[PDB]
């Protein structure tokens, strides 16, 4: 069928959508990982545990808002599997962090990427709709794990584990 | 003459804005025309009234909005003619409905054909202001009519009295 | 048909109701043409603005009004083409009040015959509708148009631009 | 390496846990899916859309509690896929409720051979563990659905296009 | 070396990015420059005077949010001397507010060319920035900026002692 | 000219006045180049980058108060260039304290020799004026600044990266 509500709405950006949809579930799933990987008795950095567990929830805050862009258009969501992430122990602080920081310059491209769709496409709603709602979170995010990565490294992680401690305490805990 | 304040906005995106405002102006007609159907005292549905002078006030808004937009970039406002609605009598709740969707379709195709103007005339910050102020509004608007003619049809109108009667109690009443 | 409701509600007071809905509709718009006139970067007073604007959305209400008592007494609404006002360019502060003034006194014109009509056909509801909600808010609103007017003129107006800065800040600013 | 915290928790039993961990997260997936479903334009039921958003936020922190646990036992987590899930169009509400019913039915089914795992095991606080946070909150799921499903066909679904609709007004609604 | 956080991020943008910083710079310095000039004995217009002064340090933020972005982006600043104004006399409150609408007309220029660079490069999140926090602030203080030297002119500035007197009042002092 | 306000000022104070100001402006131009320098991805000390910028805006008010003080006393202002700061990189936390330091006491120096300047020429007022706003002002500074720069070393700045980190956190971050 065809929705009523569809118009100027092309099936490469909506098949574009679905896809974002499930790389955002799949940030979502490695966020989890991550956090409670720092939950581990043997790791036990409660904050780099909360940290990625409250990006595991935007994450799927991400997804959601796509799933409901794909309605309001006129689109139809189809699922798919949401691949397990890429390791089960990731190993430390600042590892962890880097791992972070490439997945989200992944999803960034991604978007950009579906910009530059919308854009060909001359779909002025679903390319603002890019612009106000991920573009400027993702290069927050992506600086944001830059400076943590920065000042794990400087303070001499992963080496030093007092390093990582201390970040724990004094940068992701208020 | 040439305002002072004009500044890379083409006569062509000035007789553009001029078609806007008419067309605005144009939706809120139709809207005080639906609305007052429903008053009539053989319609008698109040919140169906209500739902339309209330979109009626809000088209009013999308004109005046336009009007200060055509000052703010140093064109000028000429307006025509208010035309008068299709319809005098607009039959039933799922109709109007019906009609309302097919309008703001209608109205939507207008703001994507000024935004492609824009587009190709280099006016970004006229681009900008059609994706931030109308674009996201007309999808909501549009994806929102769609609903009430679904649940409409899906309870048995516009046959069935009584389910127009309790979409309007249930749906259109808080 | 003839609604269930109809009582002593001749059919020309329906086609006199009819008319001066337009006729509102028809003020309403040109008050909404001066407002926006001041709004320009060339003009540029904004409580000359503000002013014709809000009765802009009073005549809105004076034709909505209008509107309910149509189908009140069971009368069926018709509306009609809403004509672009006599000017694009109101010139003025002083010209545009004296046009203000112009346009009230003719709306005044068509409700007292309205009225003479509604006595005419022994209808003492529809007689008391236009004296209580229009008559005095007619003579109330000539008598200030003129009183503006007047004060425009008297500090020298239209030739002393410093008169309609000065009026435009200290009567219709507060 | 053998966690320092590991105490009469069967290497079974871990298996178990991350087994119901993936269970969990799957459920939340297939409300997830049956909740924007409803939320499509030609479904438009918003009180079963939020009915089941609600549930996949709450699997979601099901299988958190299952990862806390885990670590706290001295076990390792090991996430796998997300399996998506049957359908993609569920149809109705009424059959959506039969389909949670069987899934919730199945969930409580897992849940009660982790428990005898555990009972054989003599792993009592991994037992009381699954009496206190989840059996009860099972049963009183799968009660609820029945209820509902229960009262869906008592109105006629899901044929009775009215009756879905009500329902999502007078039960689903507060 | 390439910043860890940079991503569709052309070193034309990067360069563009600090012209605009030291524009910004500049423009805060002609407003100081205006403003202390209306604050001397022989000229004391506190109103004029403090009107720029906030235009001063709103161009600080204009620039601050420059660099911030730089930054974010991965881009590195560069900062340049900031040329002084061209005059040290602004001669009255007339000819300053014309030489402030020659100076947010080039701003605005500077800003459209590089949102045109932005697009040119494939840089939607540096566009929408553009879009968002520049563009529409430049068409407020253009449009402004020109009903001032309006209500200026036909007041009969800078003849008129008075005029620049009472708008200083009545205009520039709430 | 000669001011109508002017009494007991000396050409010489208003010209030390005027360079005074440039001064000013300059060192506001550093703090601020420190600031975001501390903001970049691979510096990333969040308290540096505030500590600097509140600077940056004091420094500001320094040279505003001079201009107000050289309209109270008759002389004219003339505003010269502002020339860049030495770096585009201030390479670490602590070398950044150090060149702070060292242009604070060049600031210092100027001051006192306007001090010497204004009682040279019997001017108590403006030796006051310079005592008063400035003199314990820039004494305190100087010693904040010593005393970061000791406490930097004995961390082992700019060596230890853990050092600036603690530093920022403990110091800078109240
Ligand atoms: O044979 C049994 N069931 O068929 C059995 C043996 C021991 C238990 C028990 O309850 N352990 O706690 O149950
Ligand atoms: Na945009
Ligand atoms: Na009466
Ligand atoms: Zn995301
Ligand atoms: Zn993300
Ligand atoms: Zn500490
Ligand atoms: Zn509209
Ligand atoms: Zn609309
Ligand atoms: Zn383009
Ligand atoms: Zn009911
Ligand atoms: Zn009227
Ligand atoms: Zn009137
Ligand atoms: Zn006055
Ligand atoms: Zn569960
Ligand atoms: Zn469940
Ligand atoms: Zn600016
Ligand atoms: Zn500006
Ligand atoms: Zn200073
Ligand atoms: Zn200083
Ligand atoms: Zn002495």
């Amino acid at each position: 069928s065809t929705s009523q509500v569809r118009q100027n709405y092309h099936q490469d950006s909506e098949a574009a959508i679905n896809r974002q949809i499930n790389l955002e579930l799949y940030a979502s799933y490695v966020y989890l990982s991550m956090s409670y990987y720092f939950d581990r008795d043997d790791v036990a950095l409660k904050n780099f545990a909360k940290y990625f567990l409250h990006q595991s929830h935007e994450e799927r805050e991400h997804a959601e808002k796509l799933m409901k862009l794909q309605n309001q258009r006129g689109g139809r969501i189809f699922l798919q599997d949401i691949q397990k992430p890429d390791e089960d122990d990731w190993e430390s602080g600042l590892n962890a962090m880097e791992a972070a920081l490439h997945l989200e310059k992944n999803v960034n491209q991604s978007l950009l990427e579906l910009h530059k769709l919308a854009h060909d496409k001359n779909d002025p709603h679903l390319a603002d709709f890019i612009e106000t709602h991920y573009l400027n979170e993702q290069v927050k995010a992506i600086k944001e794990l830059g400076d943590h990565v920065t000042n794990l490294r400087k303070m001499g992680a992963p080496e030093s584990g007092l390093a990582e401690y201390l970040f724990d305490k004094h940068t992701l805990g208020d």
